[PDB]
């Protein structure tokens, strides 16, 4: 396959990151690993085996923890696929999990083909 440098996929992918944490207020609970004890859900990692969110992804791209820009996405997708997963659809985090959805799969698209 071919190689990505970390720095390469870090000024590549970091403003499609950037488009997420530009959504205020829809990214705001996305912004911080999930806390169940502060929150009042002790369900949370009963429902949710692979925790995701927005500053575990930057501090991965930021120390250069992805090999390919796909490994990036997934990361995004599980993100939203928890939320859309625990809350309940008509939930405003649901809603706002919808919305970053959105909001990624315009931004992320002419990115993917750059990178080739
Ligand atoms: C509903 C709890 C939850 C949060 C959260 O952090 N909620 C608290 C929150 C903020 O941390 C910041 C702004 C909020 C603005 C409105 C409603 C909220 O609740 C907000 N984030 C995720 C991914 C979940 C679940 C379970 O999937």
């Amino acid at each position: 396959s071919m190689i990505f440098k970390p720095e390469e996929l870090r000024q590549a992918l970091m403003p499609t990151l950037e488009a997420l944490y530009r959504q205020d207020p829809e990214s705001l609970p996305f912004r911080q690993p999930v806390d169940p004890q502060l929150l009042g859900i002790p369900d949370y990692f009963d429902i949710v085996k692979s925790p995701m969110d927005l500053s575990t992804i930057k501090r991965k791209l930021d120390t250069g923890q992805y090999q390919e820009p796909w490994q990036y996405v997934d990361d995004i997708w599980l993100m939203f696929n928890n939320a859309w997963l625990y809350n309940r659809k008509t939930s405003r985090v649901y809603k706002y999990c919808s919305k970053l959805s959105e909001v990624f799969e315009q931004e992320i698209d002419p990115v993917m083909q750059s990178l080739g």
